[PDB]
């Protein structure tokens, strides 16, 4: 088994529709899943979206599972481009976008044949439900667009202030912080933050984090090497993911030095405070155990999940494993472990959190939580 963690089925038996899709899916098949903080999951499977309420209870009359027809695309559809919006199955509205910018909206998951459409050199990476029952569609070049369904049936759209898109402004991730009505984007060179209301956004800041964290990053990895000064100017750093916890913002960054022998990739969690519109002096870099050999830059894939805002614990995951890591001082952090989901065709198709519980959706075992044994 795992040493410090139980990894077991979370929730009740999956919906029949999900079962099929999984049992039918072949390791050629790309499956992606959006596991939503609200308690609902979306499985993007070939040309449909199956959406279901994660059933913490086994009871049938509580059971909800809907299948929605996706808007045609030549590209694979992506659960990163599917977002749920809840008022307060009727409560649940749904929006999907394609890589080219086609939008399909359902005001209610109850009415599956009822939806409205719209459209936005552009590739779209994420769609995120934000406040006022609206969404932000983010492009790979980081043009950010607000999309707001109107009761008429139209979908209003506008670009965010200073968010025209494309310095390299390639987008890595966005983060929506509901309690503070804040939307952030992490690009290859900076972090930007907007403050929203139900219909607009005000640009709060853009930090050049490459300038800020660079030395902290190289210093935490190669800093004690006899030849640190020579080393550092050749270091490559890529910022990959952005989450938050009570310590503030948590950034996942990969760093490497071509000329190292053996050349490994170091993955670090960087925590900084978001206080006002400027950075503090206090940056903590925590180098994780996930330290694979460098192969190619296209192959540097790794995502971050932070289920519990307050223990200082992060899960890095790729398609084959999940690494339980700690951030911050590590005082309250769980034991550091690697959990393998690589065996017998198995794979990590997605991850998220349900009620502050780390949830993984595995090809062989469905939804699974990772909970400490102590």
């Amino acid at each position: 088994e795992s040493v410090n963690y139980d990894v077991k089925t979370f929730g009740s038996s999956l919906p029949v529709k999900v079962m099929e899709a999984l049992t039918l899916a072949e390791v050629d098949d790309q499956l992606t899943i959006n596991i939503d903080e609200g308690g609902w999951a979306c499985l993007v499977c070939k040309e449909k979206l199956i959406i279901w309420k994660i059933a913490l209870s086994p009871i049938t009359k509580l059971s909800v599972c809907k299948e929605l027809q996706l808007p045609p695309s030549d590209f694979h559809w992506s659960a990163d481009l599917v977002a749920l919006s809840y008022s307060s199955t009727q409560a649940v509205a749904v929006m999907v976008a394609t890589r080219e910018g086609s939008i399909r909206y359902w005001p209610s998951l109850a009415g599956e044949d009822t939806y409205t459409e719209a459209f936005v050199d552009k590739t779209y990476s994420f769609l995120t439900a934000v406040q006022g029952g609206s969404f932000i569609l983010s492009s790979s070049g980081s043009q950010l667009i607000r999309l707001i369904p109107e009761s008429s049936g139209k979908i209003h759209q506008h670009i965010l202030p200073q968010g025209q898109g494309m310095s390299d402004l390639t987008l890595s991730s966005v983060l929506w912080d509901r309690e503070r009505s804040s939307f952030y984007s992490l690009t290859s060179s900076n972090i930007s933050k907007w403050e929203l209301d139900d219909s607009s956004e005000k640009h709060a800041y853009s930090w050049d984090i490459n300038r800020a964290l660079k030395e902290n990053i190289t210093d935490a990895i190669w800093g004690s090497e006899s030849n640190y000064e020579a080393i550092k100017e050749g270091v490559n750093i890529r910022y990959l993911d952005l989450k938050q916890n009570c310590d503030g913002l948590v950034i996942l960054a990969a760093a490497w030095h071509s000329a190292d022998n053996p050349c490994l990739i170091y993955y670090s969690l960087i925590t900084i405070e978001d206080n006002g519109c400027q950075m503090s002096d206090a940056v903590t870099v925590e180098v994780t155990q996930y330290n694979p050999p460098f192969q190619s830059e296209d192959l540097i894939l790794c995502q971050l999940t932070v289920p519990n805002f307050s223990n200082q614990t992060a899960y890095l995951y790729n398609e084959s494993a999940v690494y339980v890591c700690s951030t911050g001082t590590g005082k309250f952090s769980l034991p550091q472990e690697k959990i393998v989901f690589n065996a017998q065709g198995d794979s990590v198709l997605g991850a998220g959190a349900c009620g502050g519980v780390p949830i993984i959706f595995s090809r062989n075992s469905g939804l699974v939580s990772i909970t400490s044994r102590e």
